[PDB]
């Protein structure tokens, strides 16, 4: 009964790929994540929130040739990890940071099978770059930046008009995390957020702008 997944074209050698979870409170809601083109290669940018919808994802692109070669979850929230036990079923690498599989283990879920530690990644060099900000939406958000395109996936770190769910956030630290990330990414052409439309890089700001006024109302009784 939930809108079907959806794989739409943003760039050369990009794809948003958008599935669908209802959430109590918050309706139903989007969830955003990419696939990045590097010669035949396809990598996935976030699982959708199913193994159904993973499969979905995967069989698109192999039944257009292309091969997958892995996937990075910008967080260990199942709308990032959702299908990584699925993609270890059939062999695929899945990759998530260090901190990322640590917060999977902490909440009873099956683990990336490759891990990287520190703050700059490159998951393909000169193509697909991790770069971790510092706590905000999660203690382990990361953002996925494709040099060629100028394109951010903000993943759920991103939140132009309000932050979200708070369950797992670190509201004292997100402010100095969303400033750090505005000064590295001003060259951004495309933003793009989990759970609202691709924008530009103003999106930065307005994050920054959400997570100040997140942290006032969190000092209130
Ligand atoms: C709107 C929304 O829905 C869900 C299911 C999430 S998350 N990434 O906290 O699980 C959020 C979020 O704030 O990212
Ligand atoms: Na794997
Ligand atoms: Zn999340
Ligand atoms: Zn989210």
């Amino acid at each position: 009964s939930l809108p079907d997944l959806k794989i739409e074209k943003l760039d050369e050698g990009v794809y948003v790929h958008t599935s669908f979870e209802e959430v109590n409170g918050w309706g139903v809601v989007p969830k955003h994540g990419l696939v990045v083109l590097v010669n035949a290669e396809a990598y996935l940018i976030d699982t959708p929130f199913t193994a159904k919808d993973t499969e979905k994802l995967v069989t698109w692109f192999v039944e257009r040739g292309y091969k997958i070669k892995g996937s990075i979850s910008s967080h260990f929230h199942s709308d990032s990890t959702g299908g990584i036990e699925w993609l270890n079923s059939r062999s695929i690498p899945t990759y998530a940071s260090e901190l990322t599989n640590e917060l999977l283990k902490k909440d009873g879920k099956v683990q990336a099978t490759n891990s990287f530690s520190g703050v700059n990644y490159w998951l393909v060099k000169n193509k697909i770059e991790v770069f971790y900000p510092g706590p905000g939406h999660t203690p382990d958000n990361v953002v996925v930046w494709l040099p060629e395109r100028k394109i951010l996936f903000g993943g759920c770190f991103i939140k132009p008009y309000g932050l979200g769910n708070l369950g797992d956030a670190n509201i004292e630290a997100w402010p100095k995390s969303a400033k750090l990330l505005k000064s590295k990414y001003g060259k951004a052409k495309l933003v793009v957020p989990s759970h609202s439309e691709v924008g530009d890089a103003s999106l930065l700001k307005l994050t920054l702008e959400q997570a100040v006024k997140g942290l006032n109302e969190s000092k209130k009784p």
